[PDB]
């Protein structure tokens, strides 16, 4: 189970670099390095997308690297190589990379390897390159460490990994039952954290990992190390963690009064109990511009994943007594509502383009055709006044990736990575065109096996029919017929709006 | 400022020893050692109370030990020694002690000194003696450490201790400002913690104290160190921290099943976020009896400090359907109510005996007089069935201390220690007979100066009046001053009766 992590997508690093006034290299011709890449699930899909780029993963585990290379051979990729070696084996002969991704390693490795990671992110980084390093942080990690301590101390039962996992689990359940009637805040925190741990699979409970030491960085100590290597802080990959606007305005003005972003970020870590950071680093020499304005939205392609409570053909967009509701990435609650004809036209245009970025001009022109082409100015005004605020709060995505051609649904066609995963892989998820893991059931997976752009609906349904009778697939003959076709159109919608169709 | 800590009282250690089947040494002739005694405010009041007991303090700070010796000399005590030396200087020549008190020390000292504290608590402890060691604990200490890390980080502004203090205060208020509207639970925990910290004085916030390393014990790690020295866990001095009865029965059954008290205690620390322990240890070879029965209440004198909502003379206790309310140490917020006439009679009896220990026979016979002396057996049954449960939950105090004879309020007489504190010391608090600091206002402190067991009420009032006229005490009406000789005499006579009640109920009168 080697997952892609969308937040490490080189196009995301490049986007964030653009936001802050850095011109990062074009992704399609770039060179990309992943440190501690495991079996390559966070790297291989990019190699498939960008045959003109070059990819290098490094991991100390020979079994993971062997699995990486097996999938490389299977996909026919000529642009990617995996090396079984330590990070500490990397030297100047590896060359310079435009993007360096190190996700979930630096907290778990000894000091000599942490120092090496910083040194590679300097020496092997291109002039305008971007380095990603993610790590656990105090104060938020305290609670996790406590539970690990708890599970180790009560786990002296037997010697086996397997046997010990079961009593770790029933210790989590025992904790739940213990706190049943407790109203204190700490009981609430511990109960939720234990519930999370219980949900996880055995690889995360296995006690050899529980015993592993975490570096327990504070942000300012991490940055101390990065600055020793002449790297400066660019951004967190979730920019909403940098948002100061939900705080009292005197406080915000005071935070701006001192100008250093590391101290401000550390302060926010202290008062928010921050447990994890996904940090972007770049070379000291670059001049970063943190002054962001509304018009900056025009620099980017935009995604706002919103689902309207009422369909478009049932509403009159110029009826301003009607407050219409849109659910964000979903949904119920966690939502927004508008009375504006212009904001309605904008939100309806985003809801037809889910996970398919639109330029400022594309969004506003398409919304204007819903307003009879008369409103372009008012629409541009409404988007300008709002977009960047919602981006900085994390509701809207910006990307340097371009709008994708509308998929043709007569003969639905998924991607090379996805067809491969559906045919040859046991996992119940696939990697979409945004480098996001998308969960699928058995019906959706078997159906993805057949979307090459050739087979029509009847053909795909028949190919799946080969699978149901000899399972393989079992759906929870005529009932099977229209049960299968009732599942078809919603599946196509899910694939088309989750960037699984080409 | 050197406070007494009532929880370290050797009579409290002895009481807990008795609860668990240990016969600890008689307090009045004992030998008592305090490690890291600072200025001796936790030791000196016992030397005053127990002329036939011997007391030894040890502290590394010359300034503190000098203050302790100044107060010993001021009090004229011959039974107490204060030594300026390290705990590492203690050896077999110091002799054996029946009680050893180490409070707020071991978490703050290097590993070698911690080793030595355990060693002393074995080698210098009498056969039946009790050692007390308190320390900060994980997981609860995480938050405190975090705030200290924050303060040190956010004030690094070179070179000025007072200015660094001002920056740390500014920081803490800035925190409170930042979290105002935010409703998340972490924000609330942090908010009140920084509130406590802002409340304190400058010596707790000085960066050199913030930089000091805490040992950060888990309980099982503390007990591992104690066991190396052949010390076993007796109990926590707040026994309510040991109580499992508020947890689901199946959980309580599993905990009871594992039959390891140190593991059970650790589990409770994890699920309650325990931040501090006050631990009693004793030699490994003593047989500790953990089976506690209702009738064990008969072994102890008892205090339950309850204030009735309604005066006894306004209620009929024999009424069984009326719900009567009682407020604990306090209160009006935290209370206990009952319709039982027998529990009512017991509760009014405790309310008349505040902070004065009562035997089982005393509680039940006095309760019976309220029920017309026909109820003795029912009242004994009520106390039997509820008392030890309330003890283990922390509501009722048990003590090996004797019942004290009633103070005669005619010529009120306070104790040697508090008459010293009131006359000769700047502090606004005094140390009562139970080793508790009791806050006093200016009128109460002045009054205490004059209660020698000779001055009657008229003479005490005349003395205080002299202070009001000398300019050293002012009385607000309020908020206009009351300046006329008569009418200040009037007001003083108004204030005297509740003051004598408060002293009487706070164990300040002999
Ligand atoms: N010194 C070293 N050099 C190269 N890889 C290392 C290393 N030390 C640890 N690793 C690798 O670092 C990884 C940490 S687990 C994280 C793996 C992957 N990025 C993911 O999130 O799924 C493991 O695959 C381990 O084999
Ligand atoms: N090695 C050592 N030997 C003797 N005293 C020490 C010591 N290390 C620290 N101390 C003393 O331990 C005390 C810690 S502060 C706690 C003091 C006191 N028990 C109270 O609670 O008020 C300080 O007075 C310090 O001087």
């Amino acid at each position: 189970e080697s997952y892609p992590y969308a937040i490490t997508n080189p196009y995301h690093l490049s986007t964030l670099a653009t936001l802050f006034g850095i011109n990062a290299p074009e992704v399609e011709n770039s060179k990309i390095l992943e440190l501690g890449c495991a079996a390559g699930g966070n790297l291989i899909p990019h190699a498939v997308l960008y045959p003109n780029a070059h990819f290098v993963g490094v991991d100390l585990s020979k079994v993971q690297i062997d699995e990486a290379n097996k999938n490389v051979r299977a996909l026919g990729l000529k642009n990617i190589e995996f090396h079984h070696c330590s990070i500490t084996d990397i030297d100047d002969s590896f060359g310079k990379f435009d993007y360096i991704i190190c996700h979930g390693v630096i907290s778990w490795v000894p000091k000599i390897v942490r120092d090496k990671i910083f040194k590679v992110c300097n020496r092997n980084l291109s002039t305008n390159g971007i380095a990603y390093i993610s790590y656990n942080t105090l104060p938020g990690w305290n609670m996790v460490r406590t539970i690990r301590d708890m599970m180790l101390y009560h786990s002296s039962s037997f010697t086996n990994i397997r046997d010990r996992i079961a009593q770790s689990r029933l210790l989590l359940e025992f904790v739940k039952d213990s706190l049943e009637h407790s109203k204190t805040p700490y009981a609430e925190v511990l109960k939720t954290e234990a519930g999370l741990l219980a949900k996880q699979t055995d690889h995360y409970l296995r006690h050899d990992h529980l015993e592993e030491e975490n570096a327990q960085f504070y942000f300012h100590e991490f940055m101390n190390e990065a600055r020793k290597h002449n790297l400066q802080y660019l951004a967190d990959c979730n920019i909403s963690t940098m948002y100061l606007g939900n705080m009292p305005p005197k406080v915000v003005e005071q935070l701006k009064a001192v100008n250093d972003i590391v101290r401000t970020e550390q302060y926010m870590d202290f008062i928010t109990n921050r447990r994890f950071r996904t940090t972007l680093l770049c070379h000291n020499d670059l001049k970063i511009n943190r002054n962001i304005n509304n018009d900056d939205i025009k620099k980017f392609n935009i995604i706002f994943n919103v689902i309207p409570e009422k369909p478009l053909k049932e509403v009159d967009l110029n009826n301003a007594t009607e407050n219409l509701q849109f659910f964000l990435n979903g949904n119920k609650e966690s939502n927004l509502s508008t009375t504006s004809p212009y904001m309605k036209a904008i939100l309806y245009t985003f809801s037809e383009n889910l996970n398919n970025p639109l330029s400022f001009k594309q969004v506003t022109s398409e919304a204007n055709t819903k307003l009879n082409n008369t409103k372009l100015n008012e629409i541009k005004n409404e988007l300008l006044n709002n977009a960047m605020k919602l981006v900085l709060q994390g509701y809207i995505s910006i990307t340097n990736q371009k709008h994708r051609s509308k998929p043709v649904l007569d003969k639905p066609k998924t991607t090379q990575m996805v067809i491969y995963q559906a045919k040859y892989t046991p996992s119940m998820w696939v990697t979409n065109l945004k480098h996001e893991p998308i969960g699928v059931n058995f019906f959706e997976k078997f159906a993805l096996r057949y979307m090459d752009g050739r087979n029509d609906k009847k053909a795909i349904i028949e190919a799946i029919l080969g699978h149901v009778e000899k399972g393989e697939l079992t759906l929870s003959k005529e009932e099977i017929r229209k049960e299968l076709e009732s599942l078809f159109t919603p599946m196509i919608e899910k694939f088309c709006s989750n960037a699984l169709l080409v």
